């Protein structure tokens, strides 16, 4: 019923308990095991999914089973009863927040979950007030090039009409245009939002990393259009420590990785538009975004770059040469004193949450396919180390794109 | 769509089901509650198994539901009606072999599935016996550098009479020496093999790379220790193409890799020797049993030999080395004219199997975390492969070693 769960470096053994809190369903069967793919395709229920996230917060400042508690948990009672549906405190809120990054399988970073700035946002009606709110975020959590974590909630979903949206899938991403002759200035995984953007009446450039603008939708109106002050912006040129030509390549980067599509849950309750940051792993930067054939697949032009043999597999200028990009992507965030973080450091780290959170709680859910770098894979600590996904709540979803 | 598991590619955009899986008649490690993907170790039954594989047998020689396939099957309960177990015929028996191989999800091997060379060894009836069997099949297998796959085959398990038994986890594996001061001259992997070796009587060397002696076992007998001729056993001195003084570092592997302790699985027929082998990819050697922590762990040494700055993460040391090791393995197998395959190529052509088996079955079971090379994940194609994982038979599978 329980997993025995080995470290294959250290013949280290724990046994995760937490799983057994799981509310959720997952794809895998006895049949087959699904953990590979990326994506999945009532008043009893809600008061029950409540009742315990309030347990979860009382238990949380050792305040359980007492007067506030109690009352509380029949203020919550008495609006579903009445209202179906309730809301939440201001420090619930904040005790969510964290614990759905706590909880996030898929998360390097965990480590950091205690200390997160959680910005209120709850009470703001137009897309223009969201404009605001995202913009202060911005100019919070790059803080001069020390990053610092931030989200920010936006209002919840609510039955009798449409969410507060926000269109991109990131705050900073750059733009794609498709072209006449099949290819594509910038980043391909961003052309159906840039095309989104042209059809609400954008002016777009024609560079490889014009920074996209933002669409923001309050309920049941259409989206609006607003561009992000360049100064908002952090950006970071790409140059190698010995590689004099690496620079002349036009890269670069930007600071914030601020996701803003996914839907954040606390309670049985649902934050449609919860847009959240941290920093970046240099991984995520050198070796999937410019180094993904999907993307920007810069690789080919780099091993040209440095004279290696590209008429064959087994010289490995594919991985001579990523090394170089991810070896790019910590120098140049160095030298710019931008928060960067690599992937070893990064994991070995991730150990030490496992460790703490063995003891916090008797497990940690995580996904050993999203936790384990895409290069030198076997050279991180946490390729050797078994681990368990399952779902627990507070939690982000993924949800349909808005159109 | 249909309910079948939908499976995509990221990089490409494809999508497929997989409808093959409803044929796997034993169950995995997960269930809806939480995914077990990671962990590395995850009579009226009798005649159950049988008429599958036999039904399975039949299909692929088209002479399903025919007279000649209604005789093999009454013939087979009645072989079972009177002594408990059957016997295969020699086709039912290479048939099923390839079966097993290409029901494995852990290799990447697959696209070769069709050209096995399968010994017959259920003749064979001594240790002495074995010894010789397996002799003949290195020096086929190995076939001076033009590497062959193959697989002997030994006598099934049987009612009351005891296992043959190969006790070694491979044909050839270089010794690992417990020192006086903690440390292991050799590979660590082996410790508990080689001690077995002494205790058994043989005299043992004080080398990294010793080939070890092999413990044959019968029904009943003690285990017996026999050595492989030194001629026979193919190895490779290891040498980079640019790096002058690696050479100097004394490195080398053998070129077989023919893993010894598993179990066949075929029709219910368990067969507990059948020794099989191919070739190497790559990265087994060079970040595996090289780069492990816990095996040869050389990536110190070989970095500064290179010059790297090993007191921090963030220059990538580590990553910089797994790939000169790398390069270095597939150049010195190039040189003295061995098989070898480098994670590269050896992933486009399981892209091209799973293509083929999508034709042929509807779908191929795969283990992901495996199928990814422990160095440039991202970077092969398997990456961006959702795939889906159950349990085929015939099947290779794990058994507990005999002491
Ligand atoms: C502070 C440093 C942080 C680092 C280094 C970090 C790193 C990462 C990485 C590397 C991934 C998966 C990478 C990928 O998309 O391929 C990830 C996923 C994720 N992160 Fe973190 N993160 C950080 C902070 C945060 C914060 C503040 C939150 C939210 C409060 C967060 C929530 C999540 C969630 C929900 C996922 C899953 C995304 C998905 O399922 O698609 N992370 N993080
Ligand atoms: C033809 C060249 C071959 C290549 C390149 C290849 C490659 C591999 C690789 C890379 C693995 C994963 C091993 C690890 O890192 O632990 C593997 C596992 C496996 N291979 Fe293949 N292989 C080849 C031939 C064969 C043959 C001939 C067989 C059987 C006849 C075979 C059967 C298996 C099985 C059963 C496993 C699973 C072991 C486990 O589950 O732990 N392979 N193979
Ligand atoms: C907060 C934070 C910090 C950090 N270092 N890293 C992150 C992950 C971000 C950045 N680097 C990738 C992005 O991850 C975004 C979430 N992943 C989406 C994967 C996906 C792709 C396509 C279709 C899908 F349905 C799903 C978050
Ligand atoms: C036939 C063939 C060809 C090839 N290239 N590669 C192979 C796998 C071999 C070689 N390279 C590793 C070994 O695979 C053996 C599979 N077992 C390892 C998992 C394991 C389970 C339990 C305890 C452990 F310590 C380890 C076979
Ligand atoms: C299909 C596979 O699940 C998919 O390619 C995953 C693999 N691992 C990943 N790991 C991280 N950190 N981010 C990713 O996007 C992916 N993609
Ligand atoms: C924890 C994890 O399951 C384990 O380290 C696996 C990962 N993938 C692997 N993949 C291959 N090919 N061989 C292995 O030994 C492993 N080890
Ligand atoms: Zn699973």
């Amino acid at each position: 019923k329980f997993p025995r769960v080995k470290n294959w470096e250290l013949g280290s053994i724990t046994y995760d308990t937490l799983c057994a809190q799981s509310q959720q369903d997952g794809p895998c069967t006895p049949r087959r095991c699904l953990g590979s793919l990326v994506l999945p395709r009532p008043a009893e229920q809600l008061l029950s999914q409540a009742r315990d996230f309030i347990n979860q917060y009382y238990s949380s400042i050792k305040r359980s089973g007492s007067q506030a508690h109690e009352e509380r948990l029949q203020e919550v009672e008495a609006e579903v009863a009445s209202t179906g549906t309730y809301h939440l405190r201001e420090s619930e809120l904040v005790f969510g927040a964290k614990q759905a990054w706590r909880n996030a399988p898929r998360c390097v970073g965990r480590i950091q979950w205690g200390k997160l700035q959680v910005f209120d946002a709850r009470d703001c009606s137009s897309a223009q007030e969201m404009f605001t709110y995202i913009c202060n975020h911005i100019k919070y959590a790059t803080n001069r090039g020390n990053l610092r974590s931030a989200i920010t909630v936006f209002p919840q979903r609510a039955p009798g009409r449409g969410d507060f949206r926000i269109w991109n899938s990131q705050l900073v991403r750059y733009a794609g245009y498709r072209q006449q002759d099949g290819s594509v200035r910038g980043d391909p995984a961003n052309v159906e939002i840039t095309e989104l953007c042209i059809q609400h009446g954008w002016t777009p450039g024609n560079g490889r990393f014009d920074v996209l603008p933002l669409l923001l939708q309050a309920p049941d109106e259409a989206p609006e259009l607003f561009v992000l002050p360049p100064e908002l912006v952090l950006e970071v040129p790409l140059e190698h420590p010995t590689l004099e030509w690496f620079a002349a390549l036009g890269l670069r980067w930007y600071a914030l990785p601020a996701v803003s599509n996914m839907l954040l849950e606390i309670g049985g309750l649902e934050f449609s538009a919860a847009p959240f940051s941290g920093w970046y792993m240099s991984t995520e930067i050198g070796t999937r975004n410019l180094c993904d054939p999907h993307r920007y697949n810069i690789l080919e032009d780099v091993a040209v770059c440095m004279d290696l043999d590209t008429r064959t597999t087994s010289s490995l200028w594919k991985d001579k040469a990523a090394v170089e990009i991810n070896l790019a992507v910590l120098h140049s965030f160095q030298l710019a004193k931008v928060t960067i973080v690599d992937h070893h450091a990064a994991t070995v780290s991730f150990m030490k949450h496992l460790d703490n959170e063995q003891k916090a709680r008797g497990g940690c859910p995580a996904d050993w396919a999203w936790i384990v770098p895409p290069i030198s894979g076997s050279l991180t600590p946490v390729f050797h180390q078994e681990m368990v996904n399952y779902i627990l709540s507070p939690a982000f979803r993924y949800q349909p794109d808005p159109w």
